[PDB]
């Protein structure tokens, strides 16, 4: 099924995979983390039934489901928010309602140096002009990538799968590429800006995670273990 | 400047930069590792100087680089070098040492267990050292970049430029060239993740001074 979609029947899919942008409650410095801690949890549940639609996810077994999801679910909630922040520089976009400026991030100890990069990566965005199109791809590629390397001949058959659905999203990038007119050479400079931008966002998110801890398996497991009823 | 060479003679500069392999100073598994790598960083320095481009940013960003990256550089050198000794990891040719050996250190086995992943990754993809040294490049220029960084990215795009050459060198379809391309670079995420993990647990056990100071020999 999966391996056998063209590159826009690829793009469509994850396009209409996309889970919406929520809100924060309808303020001040001592309940800011409570609030951006709502909205994580609450964008979470949005999170396992868009993955459920990422071509090929469904077709592992439950185990490597939840491993994908508990290794990337930082990554993905940042690349969203930076996705989001694109077009507000010098501010983050965490909800309609809750955008942020880095002098609101001070107040909350430990955050400043994460905001900063992930400020400079909307900005990097910005510079390089991502499409949505794009955009989706790359988040699709991190929910399958990052937990590829920390997991039987059900488990070998299992990584493959995987890279087989990642080749697919790489020829749908350089598909799209090529569709908005850029040579070559300037399709395969691009490609590589994108994924090495990917290597940022495993940095912030484990930093993010130091943060965290400073103040998942079975819940993820619930929510992705759905009944047929 | 750099962005002159063609992709044969970028390879060819790779490949005669390269450092040698130290051993391990004895005849305390964590003194032995902090003495070679301490040791290896050196070497690392004057790698990075035959690097094309690199001496072209300044020394600021030169140290900068080299403090991002370093860990990673280690790391991805132990990985290649690892390959052909499956479940053990040749820290240097008189330190081969298998998971029990890392289990005996609170808090490695699981970095080492990432790094025994990695390079039976690379051992599955057939990694050549062509494409070794462009990716070690590549974590050079690229760690720490989040007029100079236009510089940085200008390399960084020669480098793209020169991997996809090997791949059609090796006669690699258009399609096999990206995914092949891709599959590398989704490497190096792996790989900074390793060293974050890394850095964390050495740290539960200043840098540009020593740089600098690196620099001048
Ligand atoms: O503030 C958060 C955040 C807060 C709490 C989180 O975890 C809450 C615990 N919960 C456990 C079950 C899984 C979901 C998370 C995660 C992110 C967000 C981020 C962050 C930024 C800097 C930093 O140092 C740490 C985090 S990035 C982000 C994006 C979002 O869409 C929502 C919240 C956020
Ligand atoms: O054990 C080390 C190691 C030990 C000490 C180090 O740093 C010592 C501090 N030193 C201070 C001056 C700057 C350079 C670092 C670095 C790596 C190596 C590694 C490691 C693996 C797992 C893990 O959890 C932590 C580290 S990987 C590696 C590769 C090498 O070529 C050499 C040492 C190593």
């Amino acid at each position: 099924l999966a391996l056998s979609l063209t590159a826009d029947q690829m793009v469509s899919a994850l396009l209409d995979a996309e889970p919406p942008i929520l809100y924060s409650e309808y303020f001040s410095e001592a309940s800011m983390m409570g609030l951006l801690t709502n909205l994580a949890d609450r964008e979470l549940v949005h999170m396992i039934n868009w993955a459920k639609r990422v071509p090929g996810f469904v077709d592992l077994t439950l185990h490597d489901q939840v491993h994908l999801l508990e290794s990337a679910w930082l990554e993905i909630l940042m690349i969203g928010l930076v996705w989001r922040s694109m077009e507000h520089p010098g501010k983050l976009l965490f909800a309609p309602n809750l955008l942020l400026d880095r002098n609101q991030g001070k107040s909350v100890e430990g955050m400043v140096e994460i905001f900063d990069m992930l400020l400079a990566t909307s900005s990097r965005f910005r510079m390089m002009n991502l499409q949505g199109e794009e955009f989706v791809c790359l988040k699709s590629i991190i929910l399958l990538n990052s937990g590829v390397y920390t997991f039987t001949l059900k488990s070998l058959e299992e990584k493959d799968h995987i890279h087989r659905v990642l080749d697919k999203i790489t020829d749908t990038l350089i598909h799209l590429m090529a569709k908005a007119g850029l040579t070559l050479q300037q399709q395969h400079q691009r490609l590589a800006q994108l994924l090495l931008i990917l290597s940022h966002i495993r940095h912030m998110s484990n930093k993010g995670m130091e943060h965290l801890y400073s103040m998942l398996s079975d819940l993820l497991l619930e929510m992705l273990d759905a009944h047929r009823l």
